[PDB]
């Protein structure tokens, strides 16, 4: 299927134990897409201090329409030293490795995938 529903449980960045997915724009995608299909995947919702307390390169979910059964279509971009590699829209959050810390909520999804 080109599109995967999922439900991603999003964390409070200082919970965050590992905090990227890798050292290269083209790692960070690779893993982001691995942890998506296995469901060790976390998103962190962006605001004022969050990015910073983060790993670069970041992996970002955004918008990429305007949401069958309540899920929000998504693709991913990466970021690195101000430049992004894709195009979309509006960001969701940042993704993160999930291993097993307590989410707040959870962020219905359809992934480009």
């Amino acid at each position: 299927k080109t599109h995967v529903q999922l439900s991603l449980p999003v964390l409070q960045v200082r919970d965050v134990l590992v905090r990227g997915f890798g050292d290269s724009v083209e790692e960070v995608l690779s893993e982001a897409r691995q942890h998506l299909k296995d469901g060790t995947c976390g998103l962190v919702e962006v605001e004022k201090g969050v990015l910073p307390q983060l790993e670069q390169p970041y992996v970002f979910i955004k918008r990429s329409d305007a949401a069958p059964h309540g899920h929000v279509m998504v693709e991913l971009v990466a970021e690195l030293e101000g430049i992004q590699y894709g195009r979309s829209g509006e960001t969701l959050g940042v993704l993160v490795p999930h291993v097993g810390e307590i989410p707040v909520a959870y962020r219905k999804v359809l992934l480009r995938k």
